[PDB]
């Protein structure tokens, strides 16, 4: 199989976590770990070719000892996200994660997702963004966000209903090999 290296970055509390394991144990955790610590390698067949899919999950900005640095180098490509119920997590985007992805990463290829995409249609997440004047993210804000960025690829998913998770990986795999 051919080896790839896969680091996934974006704000605190956007669900990358939960889209590592709900993609590779196929089960939603029960229980909280900041940071996936166990090594998974994911075994992914595209357009024939067998490809072992290193999974490196990233730390927040508090967690100092296991800071993201240490994490970026030989990527072959990222999974940058945000999560639909959050417009800043979306404005996080151009304004932190691309500046950094390109500052330590600058020729790897991004997918951007969208995580939690089954709170587009909660009523509790919609409520209390209307109370901002915000809204859940729209797929074309997540479209025209993927053009600013140069990202290979604008991607949906829900770590809870597994809605688009093996899409997410199997576009990942697809621009690592390229
Ligand atoms: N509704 C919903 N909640 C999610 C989803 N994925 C994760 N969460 C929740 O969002 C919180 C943060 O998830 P986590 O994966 O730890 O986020 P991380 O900080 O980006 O690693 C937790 O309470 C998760 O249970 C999802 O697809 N949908
Ligand atoms: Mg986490």
């Amino acid at each position: 199989a051919i080896r790839k290296k896969l680091v996934i970055v974006g704000d605190g509390a956007c669900g990358k976590t939960c889209l590592l394991i709900v993609f590779s144990k196929d089960q939603f955790p029960e229980v909280y770990v900041p940071t996936v610590f166990e090594n998974y390698v994911a075994d992914i067949e595209v357009d024939g070719k067998q490809v072992e899919l290193a999974l490196w999950d990233t730390a927040g900005q508090e967690d100092y000892d296991r800071r993201r640095p240490l994490s970026y180098p030989d990527t072959d490509v990222i999974l940058m996200c945000f999560s639909i119920d959050s417009p800043d997590s979306l404005e996080n985007i151009p304004e932190k994660w691309t500046p950094e992805v390109k500052h330590f990463c600058p020729n790897v290829p991004i997918i951007l997702v969208g995580n939690k995409k089954d709170l587009r249609n909660d009523e509790h997440t919609r409520r209390e963004l209307a109370k901002m004047k915000q809204e859940p993210v729209k797929p074309e804000e997540g479209r025209d966000m993927a053009n600013r960025i140069g990202a290979f690829g604008y991607m949906e998913c829900s770590a809870k209903t597994k809605d688009g998770v093996r899409e997410v990986f199997e576009m990942a795999t697809r621009a690592a090999l390229q």
